């Protein structure tokens, strides 16, 4: 006689579990998270900033870092998301707990942040993680200020209904830096044709392409940093293949275009 | 020496709290809210479906003319809604309590409900009601079948982020009527312009004109009657005036590109 | 170099997720679960009622065995809890997604069931679950009537804060049955003594013992069945050897008694 | 005819309303809200805590006094309740928006403020306000740590079901001030004997008399601060009339023995 099968855990590959020391971006902007996971630290006078937190067993570790660069638990006053799902948004039920922070998304992001990642549109239950509420609700274009940097929502729905691209200005060598966090467009397992609980799904991609096509970016950071072609553990090189926004954006859509051919085919 | 303000109950027109009886629609779809606003009771062989209840106080009458109708508590399975203010989905907390019936919202909807229309992007916490929690979140274009009547959501941001019409196709005289229940498309004393806590509310707004222009609209219903030109109080004319889709997407337009010029002098 | 460990998914003993048939324990009441963790069905005129779940996985599985019983997912109607653990509460996020019923349980039962188990006094995040909402709040010994079934709450506190055992009567053979299903009173793992997250854990535990030796209860049944010397995998004979509620209530004070005195001696 | 009634808003004496400027109460602790209502700023040289809030416009009322006692919004942490009504969980919500305060409070009253105040056991809708999430669940004994002040929830179940004391040590003098902010033991028009919505209301009336009666108690303050015979108004005399915790608990048994009687007779 045959059992229910166990429950799978969320498991993947080591590199995105495998801790880094902070490396700088620019002036005040920094990755704090694992090799192949991004979780980006915005330093201001008037507290820090946490872009993602990646898997849920990293929030010690983020901490950690924060620590390093000086900024104490109190001094975490936001955190901000590209989606939720559990290897980008895990940690943040555990810091918002161990730390002064709020969590500012878009009622998309924030109903499956309140759901851990569960009943997901593609996903199902397979990938979950703790659930976390959040502290306020952003509308596309809206802006968010903390102490001097200026973070603007783009909406790219997609990847998930609420991914977001992230924009700020920075500086480096005394210079204005425009960085733009641009979510995931990937589209992984997804059934992208007539599916009955994303219908519009093809034509929202499309216009994230666009949009993404379009941010304001001399730099441009990614959730999985190999989508644009950054190599975290590369030093002083990290960034120095990275793509631009409007090739991330071309590459995605050649891409996803590919995947609707197949589809038709399958 | 001065006290603060007391609070302000949301008052409204006496002929919006005015009980009328049950008036049908179509084959299976009745107005059973008052003589000004509507919540349109649709009845199946697989249990009865409730859009809009109109204002807190209404929750009783609600259910007395579902009683007179043959739909007892246990046979309201699904609650939509229009948008998540309190002269529309006032009584939903209620509902829940005192029936089987389950709300299906998209995620701006279901948040404003939660926090039963409290931090109101432009009311602020001036029209609050009771709040309630979605049993199911939709996206735009995504159909809900309650035995055998298919209810398409159609998305019209701007009245609030979660406007949306939904429409049905019932039965009269033995011929198909292709009903369209479309949100406000107004913009009553809205900072239109430069909002910060709504960057694109105008081409969300133009957007949704065009939606509502090309709705499936043999019949076209709003949750305040007088924006269609209906007078439930006409009885067998009570919806011999009613306005196509494209004439309340027209007029609505003309009232908004007014508001614009008027806020510009302002 | 060491990656940060991968996610532990809560893996059970095969006999917990072995799915077995409905097994009758009286004209109402049946077992629906697993050979190892119990899933109540009770079938009134009114609708069904479901007290317990089991593990996340179980869900089809409950819902087949309701099919065989004559009850479809219309039919299922409330769902009860001895406690928000994964292994007994796991699968009402889908239950409630897939079937018209509405959860009750205590305000301590509705917010761990609402984080989905995380951020739990003893396991942290280990023991985790997709999360659901309450929809109706109880307070200790209050009642709810379901068919002209009376199941009535009798908080005890301990397992965790929010445990409860529920009773009922049903008949058996003519005559009347008072069934009890009271909660799991084991501390596994738990430090017990001087604990941050729960100070009167001990006092708490010591007014539960008292509690459930002073239930209603003719049969008890327990969320795992060997807690109550039941077996149901042993057919015809399954409920012989079960435990009055007094025996249970003993036999777990003194396993209480004799772990407080390994920890002090720890 | 005849229309629904208006809503009524939850209206309240003058004095409930009235601003005062800060006075304080110990080294450390002030009353910041009005004449007739406690809201309590205990600042700490690791941030403020606020106990209570009042009314729901008493948000900016708050701040400003916060100011005045060089607290600014990023300064206060913590937000603690005795009870989650509208009188003094009013602005809560408001509160978390505009600073960088995180509630902490019980099951109890997370549930029902996070409705705000909806669906009360006794008032139904009645009393109503803007609802907030609660960040911390704390358990009966619990202590929270605030720059060395230490706060200790007393649970004192009755007036709601999640009524609390708070007690903390602050100076004065020179001296040690054991602070107990005990919460209302009022039943004000409710169904004591037999609610079937509060089994066991009068136990639990009962026990928390004897829990107030035994409270560390060098000052005793109160929501309403006439139960506990201060006077916000009086200036260097408001305190001087007091009552012991053992009086206060002693006056409310007395009342609540006769409201026993005169519903009996009722
Ligand atoms: C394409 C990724 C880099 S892989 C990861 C994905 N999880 C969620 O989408 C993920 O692990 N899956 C599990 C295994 C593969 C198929 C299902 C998906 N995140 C994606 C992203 O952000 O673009
Ligand atoms: C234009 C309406 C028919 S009046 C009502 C409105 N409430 C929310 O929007 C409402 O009572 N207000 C209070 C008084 C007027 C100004 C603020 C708004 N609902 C609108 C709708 O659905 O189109
Ligand atoms: C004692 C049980 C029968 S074992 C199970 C437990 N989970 C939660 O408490 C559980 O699997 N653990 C994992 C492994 C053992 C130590 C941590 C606990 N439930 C208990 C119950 O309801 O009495
Ligand atoms: C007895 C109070 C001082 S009067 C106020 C009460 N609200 C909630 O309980 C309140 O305004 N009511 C409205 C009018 C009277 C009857 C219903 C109650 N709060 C009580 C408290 O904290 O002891
Ligand atoms: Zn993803
Ligand atoms: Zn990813
Ligand atoms: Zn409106
Ligand atoms: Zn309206
Ligand atoms: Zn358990
Ligand atoms: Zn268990
Ligand atoms: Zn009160
Ligand atoms: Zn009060």
């Amino acid at each position: 006689e045959v059992p229910l099968p166990q429950l799978r855990a969320y498991t993947v590959d080591a590199s995105w579990l495998q801790p880094m020391a902070p490396l700088q971006i620019a002036d005040h902007t920094w990755q704090i998270g694992t090799e192949d996971l991004t979780a980006l630290l915005v330093q201001t006078p008037d507290g820090a900033v946490l872009l993602d937190g990646g898997m849920p067993q990293m929030a010690s570790h983020l901490l950690d870092n924060m620590k390093a660069r000086g900024v104490t638990p109190r001094d975490l006053r936001l955190i901000l998301l590209s989606h939720a799902h559990a290897d980008h948004a895990g940690p943040v039920a555990e810091l918002k707990r161990r730390t002064g922070a709020k969590v500012a998304a878009n009622a998309e992001s924030a109903v499956l942040l309140a759901r851990g990642g569960s009943d997901d549109l593609h996903f199902g239950d397979g990938i979950t993680y703790p659930p976390a509420n959040a502290d306020r609700i952003v509308m596309d274009g809206e802006v968010i200020t903390v102490g001097g940097i200026v973070f603007t929502a783009h909406f790219m729905a997609g990847h998930t209904p609420g991914s977001t691209a992230w924009t700020w200005t920075d500086t480096r060598n005394g210079k204005p830096v425009r960085i733009a966090y641009a979510d995931s467009l990937s589209a992984p397992g997804y059934q992208l044709q007539g599916n009955p609980r994303y219908p519009h799904l093809i034509e929202d991609y499309r216009r994230s392409f666009a949009t993404v096509r379009a941010l304001p970016c001399d730099v441009l950071l990614t959730p999985h940093p190999g989508a644009s072609n950054w190599d975290y553990a590369a030093g002083a090189r990290a960034g120095a293949k990275a793509l631009t926004c409007k090739a991330y954006a071309d590459a995605a859509e050649q891409k996803f275009d590919g995947q609707l051919a197949k589809e038709t085919a399958g």
